[PDB]
């Protein structure tokens, strides 16, 4: 019955057996001495196959999402690539979101399509659209919720029942919510994907990815690709991600509180046409978010009345929010998806409005963040 | 006209502009501040796409192999996976070696074949066999020389002419020789692959991979997959690999000298049936090795007269050589390919003899290594 | 008018000039290229003298304590040693606390006394005792508040007026409170000492120290000893400490809330004779703590009715609290000062009661911590 | 009977007991779980006191110098400070070299003299001057050989007999020679000092120090100061130093060969008045160097016929040699001691000639280094 914040510090992380070291060592090693041929020590043989620091991260992530197996990768994108290489083959079909991380769209449309996988982008906020989009060849439904960058909401349990009726897998990219806010496996998801670059590492200082699964056999198929394709998290990056995880609860509590205050400053600001945040009662899918999320996240998007020109000006004018790609760090970030993170979706069903600004609201003192936005919004 | 050892220390590695730091900093960062939307600083935007520490490693590797572009990956296997995902598609064919790293065989036969790529294993030491094995669908010839673990030799320039006559690419996995001993691009190869886990990092403490190319357009296609699939080397691992590269010349000189002495101790030892080393005049392909290699490497393989049982005993009895997977570190390693690194090729054309022992001869004091082998060989 | 949590993330930490990297690079370098003899780049010459990663930590710490200069060291003890070597000489006298970190007592009594510095331990909770203990040779009053391990309270502003009337310095070891809870320079202290090993690094994974001063000339004298004695924080440790600082506010808020709940569970528990916590209204110096501290900290000490035997049993029985030295990490720790951290004060004025247990209450889920203590206390 | 290069890789560095990891883990931890109060695991309790990564470095260094105990510090200067704080007290006297690292002079003259230690600088190349300079209060003779920067030579065995006849300790700062070239404890020294920043780490990327002793009781007194003053090497720096040590033999062989070639280019160059190198037969103390050194080192100093003005020009003109402080890295460095490393000795007995240039000859390709010097020397 251990609580989330306890598991984040302790799961996978018993003190070292030989020395008692209370923090997992950094096993910066490629290989391991065997006691006679095949006489493994502690089950280790070669670091791409398994590394003890990476094991601690994988076990911690599995505990936090309530899965049987975690797997850590060199980036979120590498987690996605290993997942799709494992579960798809030429001739298969994928349903993907109609609003998603540009890199997900690029991997599916520009690499996997060349390799014989078909796809359709669907409004995942409409179960009847997802049900209808199933094809005989569909192997998976790929869900982000909240979506990047509009923060639209998908009912994970509802979509799990649709996927499973079609003998398809439900994949949830839980990057934005993190395990602290949302636990897709508990609602029927088969696979959880993270970019640990974002909230799990939490400090804008590690690029990494992860998968967590409910089914041990699927976990073994994914681990075979983790080993054979080799897109693994290195031990030092894994160690920093695990260090970050230890404060996910306290960071996420502050991201959510600071984002609620930022939303209050944006709603009704005369320069702001629309505020996108799952916690607003009139946000599409608010009631689903209330069902499935502990709180509504640190991300806030909004549209400028004066269009792209006004949005580009706001993005250049902040002095506390930093203009950069990425999200989920302690530090506040701002960007223009149209020209930055989502320029890769221009011309597709996933194209983002040119008047949109995306915020990753950090854990700085909230009055500093509100004041910085208010001066940046002033024409 | 700068020499190899100079380039290994200096290429990609000018002192820091702001501070003069003589060693490349570790840019443990995920993202970069822009000066206005799209106003990149120094061309950086997001670490999976490019990171300044990874850039220094990539530029150094390109200089050492004489290529236009280097790309660093999370492991050798990830370099291979990104290469094959870029240059092949369903319906294509590959020629691979008939003696090769088990992970190469596993990736081609167990992942890419499922994804619609056909393959044949060929004796690359016989140009007429390679020429004959070309098919209309062949996109690449994949060469290891010396091969892992028998140390057979392939004439890179000869195979480049065969590949290019078929409008195919020549890929050379230059892991065993390293850039210090062999420079495949100078002999017509299109792509060089490394496991930097081995001699380039040099200290059995980093898992990593690299590609180097001669053609800038192929380099851009590979970089698109590096970014989109995301199997990148992290900055700290990249930094340790680069640190290792600085001593490649002096380490490799000592590996070669110590391996020549170990060969002298094994040849004619009454328990040893055969010694495999490119530098022995009667080794198959010795004259080609003399042509294309500065020296003959740190790897030595040998077969035991008393069969698998004798080989397993030798592997358990060394006290200085460590029984482990991997190779190319300062420390001496021993293994039994049949049951360790090449158990994955059992039942295929690449199956290794059960009486074979593989040594990675390290840079310890040579009399200690010879004495350790001599006591381990004593029945 | 920037807030603490903003400064913790941003002070000393502008994005990199050349690349925009949003996180300070790890300048793992010993030296720096000069443009002509004495042509320094960015003022750097040799890492013991100054290193850019260590500078960012030093500037951040100075901002958080409101000082003009910060200095980072290899450990808290090294910060203390460099401080005392700078401000004292043979023939000088120090006033130290009558309850203090055992290492402080050991450094003063077992090293500095041999080197000709006299000392007296005084009850710093009694201003009239401190005033009375001044001698003509007294150069400094060394204050911990709250004290390690009894958590007694000293009125910093009152003691600053006593020190300054005697032309002596007031030194406050602010390790337990951290800059987030208490800012001694704002109350007249001359020097703040930290063990950054504790709450500032926050993750039980770095040993480090710091000094912060109000007066630039004293800062230059300390920096001369930092350079000349060389007990510097290395850049990677400095970088991890700085990463930890980014979450000090959210960690400390949770440590304080969880400690208040633990205090409620201990007060009136039939096995517990006394609970020591600054936030209890009847704790000696509570009203001073209310004046000078934002909140009352994560440390809680308590005495067992059944004596040393009962205290040793509790310390061995916890399953969530880990039995270890140290404090201020995310993870909960328990120890017995009498036999562990304060065995070095046995036989002195600083001897700790044998029936005392010290807790560093971490940020795990509070019900898990309360339940673990309650089962450990059950006879 | 194990050889130096074997010990450098293996001593202190058995594979990990639990996992077999062939490289020592990075124990980035502050503390260690105890099994009951005082139930240490593997003897560890708190990282300032001992850390397993720092232990491996300390054990390796002890093996390489043939001592009973090694101790690692935050810098060379911190090793020196802990040594002198341990072995001296007010009223004691030290003999120091008349040519030495400026930081040694600064620590003795500007810190320890204030703390009541007297000193004299003596020509250590003249045993009769050292014998004569002994005073009743002399506690140690501090020897550098070769000296920084003139490369003068002291007969360690001769000076050990003088020190021991006076019941004084002989301290040898073995930084320039390293353990691979010179083993002072084997010639009667009591303590060896290193800056591991230089040849031991070898890559200009770690600041660190070490002590090695022959007598276990002196080792315990030094360890008490290591713990109590806390100027320890952190685990990551210790780990990089240990990685560097693994290639000391092959790096030093190349430094010596490249320095011999550079000496040949400087001797008789019309712009060069004098070349200082222990290997030149007419260098003062050459025959002693032949006795006590395996080879003559990577350092080369020389005086310019055209004086300071010519020396400053050479230092600014090199394109391969980098103008910077420090020495002992793979990369070649040049400096002007008068204005850079030894400006701190201006006005003392240790003042360096203004026409002197110091080279740390690196392991780059020797023709590149000779050509770079020859163009820099051209007026
Ligand atoms: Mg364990
Ligand atoms: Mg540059
Ligand atoms: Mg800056
Ligand atoms: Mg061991």
């Amino acid at each position: 019955y251990e609580g989330f914040e306890t598991l984040a510090i302790h799961a996978g992380q018993e003190a070292d057996a030989e020395t008692g070291a209370v923090v997992v060592p950094i096993y910066q090693t490629s290989t391991y001495r065997q006691d006679g041929v095949g006489g493994l020590r502690g089950g280790y043989e070669y670091s791409r196959t398994a590394n003890p620091t990476r094991t601690a991260l994988e076990e911690c992530l599995a505990a936090l999402e309530g899965g049987v197996r975690g797997l850590a990768f060199a980036s979120g994108m590498a987690a996605e690539d290993t997942l799709l290489r494992t579960i798809a083959r030429p001739g298969d079909h994928l349903i993907i979101p109609n609003d998603a991380y540009g890199g997900t769209f690029r991997l599916v449309s520009k690499v996997f399509e060349r390799w014989g996988v078909s796809w359709d982008a669907v409004d995942l906020s409409n179960p009847e659209a997802v049900r209808t989009a199933i094809r005989p060849e569909t192997v998976a439904i790929w869900v982000e919720t909240p979506t990047n960058p509009l923060l639209n909401i998908a009912d994970i349990a509802a979509l799990a029942d649709i996927a499973h009726a079609a003998d398809a897998l439900l994949v949830v990219d839980n990057t934005f919510a993190s395990p602290y806010l949302q636990r897709p496996l508990s609602l029927g998801a088969d696979v959880v994907v993270h970019s640990t670059t974002k909230y799990l590492g939490g400090h804008s200082d590690v690029v990494g990815g992860a998968l967590v699964v409910a089914d041990a056999e699927l976990g073994e198929r994914l681990a075979f690709h983790q080993n054979s394709m080799g897109a693994v998290a290195g031990p030092f990056d894994a160690w920093l991600t695990l260090r970050g995880i230890k404060t996910l609860g306290v960071r996420m509590d502050r991201h959510c509180a600071n984002a609620e205050r930022v939303v209050e400053a944006l709603v009704g600001h005369p320069e702001v046409a629309e505020v996108l945040y799952p916690g607003l009662p009139d946000h599409p899918g608010h009631k689903v978010a209330v069902d499935q999320m502990r709180a509504f996240g640190g991300m806030v998007s909004f549209r400028m009345r004066g269009g792209e020109e006004a949005a580009l000006r706001v993005c250049a004018k902040t002095k506390v929010f930093t203009l950069a790609e990425s999200l989920g760090g302690v530090e506040s970030l701002i960007e223009h998806p149209g020209k930055m993170t989502h320029a890769s979706t221009a011309g597709s069903l996933l194209e983002v409005p040119s008047d949109l600004v995306r915020l990753s609201v950090g854990i700085e003192t909230v009055d500093d963040l509100v004041n910085d936005l208010l001066q940046a919004l002033e024409p």
